[PDB]
């Protein structure tokens, strides 16, 4: 909407308060004009037509129960975009400061969060398996990674290219949370996941077996569930992001780790420049030897590194 910039105040669905980006024009709405062209938040009103209403307030304070999924949302894709700005010099999903735009309070009790090829989607949850899902700064960075994937490499959602979709999504929004710096760990939606159960999470990078997903290529799931596993192989993929940044020996296999900021630079170079639609775990390898070898030089630390850790996880 045409208005003018203003900074709105509320809680999030954690409890913590934030300032927002809001567009005063009657209503104060959730539409921060300080990031490309713009981030929007809506209203889906626990229906599932898409977007539903921009978010409209009428003082600016969104202190209320209802406002947290919203609030949320709005700052985290803000951070998001800082990150892939900042860090990575991208302007937005498309790179072309794409106005981004995500609709909160999705159906009722929907356990999940969505790119559905336009806009951002987030469920409310269940209250036992999920609370509002835009609470997690991994979710959201998470969800808008598939966007930059689909504007660049293009991986399609099924098999091993599938889980490669789905890894980078993990990877980028561990290393948002990393940016953000609060409470940053290597674990995917612990901050909203099973409120009920301290400790656990969704999906875990640094050892994904300990809920049963592979973090060897000889464990990779085969069948046709989950698209083949894109949630479920990706932990293939996420141990092997794991490993370059952490370092650690791992099914025999010795890793030196490089670091966060390198692992995001060498991945996001894979990402934009050498992966395709079809890329297999094998063609993930050499396009981050590649952009190792590109970054960093090809007798470097780095480019071994990623050997290492692609060696580790059984993908040659
Ligand atoms: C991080 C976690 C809290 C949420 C995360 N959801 P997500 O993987 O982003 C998923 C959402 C979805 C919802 C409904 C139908 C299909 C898919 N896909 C998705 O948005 O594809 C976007 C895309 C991919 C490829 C091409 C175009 C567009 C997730 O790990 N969900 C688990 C529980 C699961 O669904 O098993
Ligand atoms: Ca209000
Ligand atoms: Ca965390
Ligand atoms: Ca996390
Ligand atoms: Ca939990
Ligand atoms: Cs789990
Ligand atoms: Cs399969
Ligand atoms: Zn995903």
């Amino acid at each position: 909407i045409t208005g003018t910039s203003t900074v709105g105040v509320g809680r999030g669905v954690l409890g913590d308060q934030k300032n927002i980006n809001t567009t005063y024009s009657t209503y104060y709405y959730l539409q921060d004009n300080t990031r490309g062209n713009g981030i929007f938040t809506y209203d889906a009103k626990y229906r599932t037509t898409l977007p539903g209403s921009l978010w409209a307030d009428a003082d600016n304070q969104f202190f209320a129960s209802y406002d947290a999924p919203a609030v949320d949302a709005h700052y985290y894709a803000g951070v998001t975009y800082d990150y892939y700005k900042n860090v990575h010099n991208r302007l937005s999903y498309d790179g072309n400061n794409a106005a981004i735009r995500s609709s909160v309070h999705y159906s009722q009790g929907y356990n999940n969060a969505f790119w559905n090829g336009s806009q951002m989607v987030y469920g409310d949850g269940d209250g036992q398996t999920f609370i509002p899902l835009s609470g997690g700064i991994d979710v959201v960075a998470h969800e808008l990674t598939h966007a930059v994937t689909d504007y660049t490499a293009g991986l399609i959602y099924q098999n091993e290219s599938g889980a490669i979709n789905e890894a980078i999504s993990d990877i980028f929004g561990t290393l948002v949370e990393f940016y953000a710096n609060k409470n940053p760990d290597w674990e995917i939606g612990e901050d909203v996941y099973t409120p009920g159960i301290s400790g656990d999470s969704l999906r875990s990078m640094s050892d994904p077996a300990k809920y049963g997903d592979p973090d060897h290529y000889s464990k990779r799931y085969t069948g046709t569930q989950d698209n083949g596993g894109v949630h479920i192989n990706s932990g293939i993929i996420n141990k092997a992001a794991y490993l370059i940044s952490q370092g650690g020996t791992h099914y025999g296999v010795s890793v030196v780790g490089i670091g966060r900021d390198k692992l995001g630079k060498i991945f996001y170079r894979a990402l934009t420049q050498y992966l395709t639609p079809t890329s297999n775990f094998s063609q993930l390898r050499a396009a981050a030897v590649q952009s190792a070898t590109d970054l960093y030089g090809s007798t470097s630390q780095e480019v071994a590194s990623v050997k290492q850790a692609f060696d580790a996880v059984g993908v040659k």
